[PDB]
RNA sequence: AAAAAA
């Protein structure tokens, strides 16, 4: 039933077509042939046209192939030869190549297409000597009474060497993409050539990626992405050795890292330099905007020599976030540039905390929260780059419960939870800017621990709203338990004092509770030790080790000052013997955590994986 | 710098070995030629005696190979010829392969080999007619003088085909595995034979899994297992379609398909049949042994017409538990005969839940886990089977913490909750049983529900201990809420009222929290429609779609008189339209929610990925 | 059986 095409090459000797069609126990229909357009293709038309007057065969020439002196000649005819099997719209089933005529490097290229593309059957034909001709003992020559003699008499031999598979990605392909011209047509014959070199280049990096991945196939699953397997011998040992954050070749790797943010503060982006003017400079009433003040920084503010306690830490940022975010103009323009810096540093998906609550005086706080997701939206929509047609970062909001010494802070910490549970509710459309969380920050002690706040977050959990908590950053590992067993957080920001527990450690690292770490804010915070020279070690080693899922985040931007790049170049630079693999499966480990749906996760997955760049 | 070896076929035309040898820049040693047996070699061995001393050429002749008339002398002569090339210590950076010489045949399956073993440098030799000759324009058959000049003044082209990477796999391997046969041996020439055509099928398998893996690529995220993507086409369409429970192929796939088991019960295996009277016939003091007495199945017991209670359910399972197992030789008689279904099952994991304080009358319960741990211990070293010195199938133990209507069962739970921790900090070894988790079990109601024992449960929280709870079958989704938030329960056990609220199911699934559900015990007790033909739908398929990380268990075995191969097919036919991708998930989901450490996880991931069975 | 099926 199947149409059964032949696909031939011919050389010098003609008479190699007619003897491969009449293969036995197979009837065939339109058999191409390929030439060189030296030799004269005569004889096939008269034996064609005499003896099977219903085959409608083809003849292909090559494009000024007139002799093998040089390589590219033969390159161009393999690529004319791979984009002519493509132009017939031939299933696996039906084509049957010979690979008899011409050039040993023609009949070695028809093999090598057929065991690509994977073709129905090859054969080689080989006749006897039975023509006496001028000298006896000859070949058969042109005429067909000699060769239809030669076949009845059994002659022919017709070795097939069995069928063949092909890639499955190369079986059908298109042929509409890879194109072959005419330069001239006529009745039953053309000669062709190819405009680029391209099938080459498609061939060779198909055959290369499934190499590497048949290579790398063996420990697939301790592989953070499954693209990574596509990198050979020489790029997958790059990427074990430790970290130099040195190296500019290092830095360039580490900027282009598609990358993922969870612990971000709206309030901490622009604080210091011109940043600030530019979000000064879009108030709708500046007549009362605050005086410019610019809080002093300590000496080596991004690599302090002595740490600075929380209460300063919290003041460097008093030049913005409540005093000058009332204005709707400067929240709209601070949420614009921070998505336009979360763009330039390539974050694929980003979570900003944000307290609405704080930025209410004649508007409120919900007019505070649309606002600033109808800006996320906005400038969302605005940059529509990336395939798919998705936004190229994707941020979500994530709403910001705080806690102070002293004072009235509960009634803020009630309407924040509410706000949340209704603004969740609101606004379900997958692909778009959703609240997806609460978060429990501020001052930490013994009388601000996560267990005196049950009774409001049991709304939120009623709801199906993800927690997250800030703890171990001033407390020890008690607060941790108590956050993670008492108020059900999914993610623990800053669990520095994690490591004193054993089965705390062994219990968070088996429920798969997220560990974000911050080494900018930890690192002034608390201070840490810098290349190997008593806060302790930096706890990101032991933390992979162990098997927490642990990632790397910012925390506030502009009183940090410093961008997700530096934390990880600081990461590494915390921890000597940190691999470029433990960055990747810091990524791994952000993207299984973070608050998102699990075609969002699949997408952002794919999006990662096949955004890494190479050495 | 390297040596440079080359690989040259040769055919009835000699002289093309000497100038294949003749190349413009690289330095060769040990010539290595492959020919059939009657054509001569005579004159490339005088080129080499007097042309270059320090060349140490071989020739290599295929035994049985000198016409052509099938395909089996070329296959012979292709094994043979990938025997040769592997038999010399050599690698790609140093080998140059020359196709000329020989039939076309030859030549193809030369740079085959060159291209999958990887090759420096292939290419070939190419002649302008240079000698008269004996008639009109000869070119040279010999005369080495002659090849000379055509040398010095350049007829000769040695088109440069180019380096071949070659398959990581099959770089090096090693000649004793594959090797050779020497029918005859004089000077440097030999005679060669292989005795299996086994090479093939490595290289032809290795390309068609290259080609599974490349086709499956792209969807290799959604499969459950690695493994899963070298199925081809045809098995991956055949297991994407719903299962049917009817045929007897997939009965014996889902047989041979290893598994997991997470929800089985000790004292519910031995209830009927001979396996009752096998575990009564080992007591130590069968005289003060119980009467036999088993109480009667329902009509239709394993598919009952009608639903039934939980009290006559527990009533059933009489003949074995308390009643018998208070003898250590019945106890441990029951493990060694669970032990030994499991294995008999294809369980590669499974948890085994006991109540020890059950079993305690002049022996602590302290006495019954040691003894029962001990049993599973033995039985473990027993059976050291499969790959890597691992055991078969491996235990752990779940204590039962059992609620009652009415009575004293406050100290039982206590006992059981202090034993469990005790037994935890005990035994620590990872290769080895050992106490994994907890369970709250037993009659529940509005007044029994889990939220009452977060007293009891906060020490097995501060001790680092996995808790799973009963909750579901006979109360709302408010009893599972409370199992979730309030005792931190990893697992739910037959949460079949999880449907009804929408808020609960969307926490479940973002938290991971795993659901156990046996189909046998939820279709007799609340009882369900089979085959589409009120209690509801079966809520398996709405749970996989929803993304919540579901099981299939047994529950008790000798109650419900079923295995995990009879479970899933009732699964299976519950929710018409379940495919066998929703059982791999199954399987991918109870590995990942096993109580279990990370190396375990990767060990069991990996042998269940590489152990399931093809159609 | 290299520039053209043994
Ligand atoms: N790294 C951190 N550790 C602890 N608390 C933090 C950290 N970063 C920010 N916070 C707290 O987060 C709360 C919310 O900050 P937000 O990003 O909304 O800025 P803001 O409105 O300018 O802050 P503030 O209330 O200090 O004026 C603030 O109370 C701040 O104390
Ligand atoms: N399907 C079920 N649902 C709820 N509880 C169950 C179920 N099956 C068993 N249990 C409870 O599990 C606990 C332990 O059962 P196990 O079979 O290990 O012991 P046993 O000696 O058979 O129990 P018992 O003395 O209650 O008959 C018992 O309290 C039983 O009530
Ligand atoms: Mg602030
Ligand atoms: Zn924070
Ligand atoms: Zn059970």
């Amino acid at each position: 039933n199947v149409q059964a095409h032949l696909f031939v090459s011919l050389g010098t000797a003609p008479a190699i077509v007619p003897e491969a069609f009449l293969l036995p126990g197979a009837r065939f229909v339109s058999v191409h042939v390929l030439t060189t357009e030296r030799p004269d293709v005569t004889l096939i038309r008269e034996f064609f046209r005499r003896h099977a007057p219903g085959v409608n065969l083809t003849i292909t020439r090559v494009a000024g192939f007139q002799d093998l002196k040089s390589e590219e000649d033969h390159f161009r005819f393999e690529e004319v030869m791979f984009r002519w099997f493509l132009a017939s719209r031939t299933g696996p089933e039906q084509r049957f190549v010979c690979l008899t005529g011409g050039f040993k490097t023609m009949s070695a290229a028809m093999q090598k297409a057929a065991t690509v593309l994977g073709a129905a059957e090859v054969f080689h034909v080989l006749a006897d000597d039975c023509c006496v001709g001028p000298q006896g003992r000859l070949m058969p020559p042109s005429t067909l009474e000699e060769i239809l003699w030669a076949r009845d008499q059994g002659h022919l031999h017709w070795i097939r060497l069995g069928p063949e598979r092909g890639w499955p990605q190369l079986r059908r392909i298109a042929p509409e993409q890879f194109p072959l011209q005419v330069v001239e047509e006529k009745g039953d014959e053309r000669r062709v050539q190819a405009e680029d070199r391209a099938f080459g280049t498609f061939l060779q990096d198909l055959l290369q990626r499934a190499s590497r991945i048949a290579g790398a196939w063996e420990m697939l699953p301790e592989l953070p992405f499954a693209d990574l397997a596509t990198w050979s011998e020489g790029e997958l040992a790059w990427l074990r050795e430790p970290l130099d954050p040195r190296a500019p070749a290092d830095q360039r790797w580490v900027a282009g890292l598609p990358k993922i943010e969870l612990h971000c503060h709206l309030g901490g982006f622009a604080t210091h330099g011109e940043l600030l003017r530019r979000v000064r400079n879009a108030a709708e009433n500046p007549g009362k905007l605050p005086p410019l003040e610019e809080p002093r920084l300590p000496e080596g503010w991004p690599l302090p020599a002595q740490p600075i306690p929380l209460a300063e830490y919290m003041k460097l940022g008093n030049a913005n976030g409540t005093a000058l975010l009332r204005d709707p103009g400067c929240l709209r323009e601070q949420c614009r540039l921070l998505y336009r810096h979360l763009v330039d540093q390539g974050v694929c998906y980003a979570e900003v905390r944000c307290s609405p609550a704080n930025y209410a005086e004649v508007r409120s706080p919900w007019d505070v929260l649309a606002d600033i997701r109808a800006a996320f939206q906005e400038c969302m929509e605005g940059a529509r780059t990336a395939p798919g047609g998705l936004p190229a970062c994707h941020v979500n909001l994530i709403l910001i419960a705080t806690r102070r010494a002293s004072g009235d802070y509960r009634a803020a910490i009630a309407r924040h939870l509410a706000l949340a549970v209704t603004a969740a509710e609101h606004w379900r459309d997958e692909n778009a800017c959703r609240v997806v969380g609460v978060d429990l920050a501020g001052y930490e002690d013994e009388k601000t621990r996560a267990h005196y706040f049950r009774e409001e977050f049991t709304a939120v959990h009623r709801c199906g709203l993800a927690v997250t908590v800030h703890a171990g950053e001033n407390d020890d590992a008690e607060g941790i338990w108590r956050a993670v067993f008492d108020l059900n957080a999914r993610r623990l920001g800053h669990a520095l004092s994690l490591g004193q527990s054993r089965e705390l450690l062994r219990s968070v690292a088996d429920r798969g509770i997220g560990v974000e770490l911050c080494p900018y804010a930890n690192l002034q915070i608390k201070g840490f030790r810098l290349d190997g020279s008593a806060p302790g070690p930096y706890p990101l080693l032991d933390y992979l080790r162990e098997g927490v899922r642990v990632t790397v985040n910012t925390d506030n931007i502009g009183i940090s000052a410093a961008s997700l790049t530096d934390n990880l170049l600081l990461a590494a630079r915390l921890c000597p013997g940190l691999t470029r693999l433990d960055l990747l499966h810091l990524q791994r480990h952000a993207l299984e955590t973070a608050f998102c749906t699990a075609t969002q996760r699949l997408t952002l997955l794919r999006r990662i994986s096949s955004g890494i760049p190479r050495p």
